[PDB]
């Protein structure tokens, strides 16, 4: 994964995870830590209550996270 090149990991309800990285892709993995592609159009639930998509090649988070959650860090 390299936690140097991720910008946020998202830890999935199901125990799955997604890596938004800093290069701008996405890297999902199964709640046995395996690298699976992520499924374009679905939505899906974290552990933390929040919303994901990957969608156009993008990533949805709330959506509005990318709207004004541009913050430069964290």
């Amino acid at each position: 994964v390299d936690m140097s090149n991720v910008v946020k990991t998202y830890d999935l309800q199901d125990g799955s995870k997604v890596h938004v990285f800093k290069d701008g892709k996405m890297g999902m993995e199964n709640k046995f830590g395996k690298s699976m592609n992520m499924p374009e159009g679905k939505v899906m639930e974290t552990r933390d209550g929040t919303k994901i998509i990957m969608k156009g090649n993008e990533i949805f988070r709330l959506d509005e996270a990318l709207r004004k959650g541009h913050s430069e860090g964290g």
